[PDB]
C-alpha cells in the first residue's frame, strides 16, 4: 500500500531473457504452425472463431518495439498462441500436437528461467 512496499526484484534482465526464450521457441522444430500469423484469407473460419490470433513473429515485434509492459504480458501472448492452437486443431492433428509439445517446451522454459 502508500509507501509500504515487498522488496524490489530484479527485473532489469527480463527483456532479454524473454527474448533468448523466443529465439528458443522460434528454432524449435515444431514451430512451423506458429511462425507467422495465420493467412485469414485462405484459412476458413480462423477469423470468427480466434478472437485474438497470435504467432512468433507478432511477439518478436511486440517485443522488439516495448509493447510488452512487463515478463507476464509476455507470457500471456505466448499461452495466447497455444491456446489458439487448441481451438482451432483436432489434438491428434500435426498441428494439434505441435502446439501441445511447444506448450510443454515453453512452460519448463519459464519455470527454469524465472520461478
Amino acid at each position: 500500500s502508500m509507501s509500504v512496499k515487498k522488496p524490489k526484484r530484479d527485473d532489469s534482465k527480463d527483456l532479454a531473457l524473454c527474448s533468448m526464450i523466443l529465439t528458443e521457441m522460434e528454432t524449435h522444430e515444431d514451430a512451423w504452425p506458429f511462425l507467422l500469423p495465420v493467412n485469414l484469407k485462405l484459412v476458413p473460419g480462423y477469423k470468427k472463431v480466434i478472437k485474438k490470433p497470435m504467432d512468433f513473429s507478432t511477439i518478436r515485434e511486440k517485443l522488439s518495439s516495448g509493447q510488452y509492459p512487463n515478463l507476464e504480458t509476455f507470457a500471456l501472448d505466448v499461452r495466447l498462441v497455444f491456446d489458439n492452437c487448441e481451438t482451432f486443431n483436432e489434438d491428434d492433428s500435426d498441428i494439434g500436437r505441435a502446439g501441445h509439445n511447444m506448450r510443454k517446451y515453453f512452460e519448463k522454459k519459464w519455470t527454469d528461467t524465472f520461478k
